[PDB]
């Protein structure tokens, strides 16, 4: 499945996605480019829209 991340933080404000099987994997997935990116905040995730936040 497609999951997209909607990055909102104290720089970094963006949209990207991933192809995962479930969301356990796509939220690994979406964590590490968090953290690659500088990023270190609070998340959210609707299953309804396959859509990850982290706000900063
Ligand atoms: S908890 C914040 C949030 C993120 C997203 C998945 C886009 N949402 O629908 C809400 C607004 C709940």
């Amino acid at each position: 499945m497609q999951y997209k991340l909607i990055l909102n933080g104290k720089t970094l404000k963006g949209e990207t996605t991933t192809e995962a099987v479930d969301a356990a994997t796509a939220e690994k997935v979406f964590k590490q480019y968090a953290n690659d990116n500088g990023v270190d905040g609070e998340w959210c995730y609707d299953d309804a829209t396959k859509t990850f936040t982290v706000t900063e």
